[PDB]
């Protein structure tokens, strides 16, 4: 149900390393596809610019440093099985995240942790009601 999570490169590298579930279930199921799909992101300072608001009858305005999330690639998985996805080429320097979209499953992002981000599919279950 997780916040996405941040995180740097290792070796100009960063793994999203994909499990499947239900019922906290370890799923792999080669021919059942999925639409997920994977975007990796990097926080880029654009650098020195200002906000402005009118306050107490006056336009204030502030200089800020801009610093935004932009793209930087995409990932789309394929079927419903245990996989890593490898980004490449990027700038250890630099904080990435990746934010997966995925109808039929809720993304724990579980850690993010010396270039990998972990990420478990929990499927989607519908709320059992008593009798």
């Amino acid at each position: 149900e997780n916040e996405p999570k941040e995180g740097i490169p290792v070796d100009k590298k960063i793994t999203v390393n994909k499990t499947w579930a239900v019922d906290g279930n370890e799923v792999n199921k080669a021919d059942e596809t999925v639409d997920a799909v994977f975007t990796l992101q990097v926080k880029q300072r654009y650098g020195e610019g200002t906000k402005k608001i009118e306050y107490d009858g006056q336009t204030y305005s502030i200089p800020s440093l801009f610093v935004k999330w932009v793209n930087v690639d995409s990932a789309k998985a394929t079927a419903a099985t245990s996989f890593k996805h490898t980004f490449e080429n990027l700038d250890n320097a630099k904080t990435y995240r990746v934010i997966e979209r995925v109808s039929g499953y809720a993304p724990e992002y579980v850690s993010f942790v010396n270039g990998v981000v972990t990420i478990k599919n929990n499927k989607d279950s519908n709320e059992p009601t008593p009798i």
